[PDB]
């Protein structure tokens, strides 16, 4: 079995609330809570910092964690939940973003379940790159792994590097790449225990230098899975474009 903790997201500059948002009747944070239900999970848990928010996650019968009103990072507030919660060292945890009601409930259970498989202490997923002007964006993470999954490195510039291709080029955007691109997916699966060490471990100047918190797992030596998403997961909703987009997608599955 596995839990899921949610983190609400409420803080949003240009969809602030959005946790709140209606989709079809629902607030979007009870559709992320549903898709965590039919992942199998044995616990979700919704974790937020504003009292709206639990109040109307209460309502729908959800467990929820208050977190402190810090300056600490996501990975930070993992940690207080598994402390407040007091949840058991060996326990599989599974960290889903607030802001995604269209999580796919199978690439849940699948990082969830690779975390046990390989018995790491850090699972996580990818999807392929298909397309160059994505590979070069900074804001897209590459991620590359050996030969059973167990990452090498994640970074923000293109890696692997195309010699052929890459040499002397022109225009990216008509490169035509070859298929061995990875998109890192921000799902993660822990061990409830290894949260607080991960958040012990002094920064790095790996991680401040390309603004990714899990360098620091791998500057400190700690094996990470990653495996090729079951399934591509929709980006998650920050706009009301976004929003817009799920609505007309949930709309259209429902008659």
């Amino acid at each position: 079995s596995f839990t899921v903790i949610i983190p609400a997201r409420f803080a949003s500059s240009r969809l602030p609330g959005k946790p709140l948002a209606d989709i079809k009747g629902k607030p979007m944070i009870q559709h992320v809570f549903e898709k965590a239900l039919q992942s199998g999970a044995s616990r979700v848990i919704i974790a937020t910092d504003n009292e709206n928010v639990a109040d109307v996650a209460k309502s729908f019968g959800a467990e929820v964690c208050m977190t402190s009103v810090n300056h600490n990072s996501g990975t930070e507030r993992l940690a207080e939940v598994v402390e407040k919660l007091a949840i058991p060292d060996n326990e599989i945890i599974v960290n889903i973003q607030g802001d995604e009601p269209l999580i796919p409930p199978v690439i849940v259970r699948q990082v969830a379940d690779n975390l046990a498989k390989f018995n790491v202490n850090m699972a996580s997923l990818a999807v392929k790159i298909h397309d160059a002007e994505e590979l070069f964006n900074p804001n897209a993470v590459k991620v590359l792994t050996d030969k059973d999954g167990y990452v090498l490195y994640f970074s923000r510039s293109v890696i692997p590097y195309d010699r052929d291709q890459f040499m002397n080029l022109q225009d990216v955007q008509k490169v035509q790449l070859s298929d061995a691109y990875l998109r890192h997916i921000g799902i993660y699966a822990y061990r409830a225990g290894f949260i607080k060490q991960y958040v012990q471990w002094a920064p790095t100047q790996l991680e401040n230098l390309e603004k990714l918190e899990q360098l620091r797992v791998l500057y400190n030596g700690e094996r990470i899975h990653v495996e090729l998403a079951k399934e591509v997961p929709a980006v998650g909703v920050d706009t009301a474009e976004d929003l817009e987009k799920v609505r007309a997608i949930l709309a259209a599955n429902g008659s």
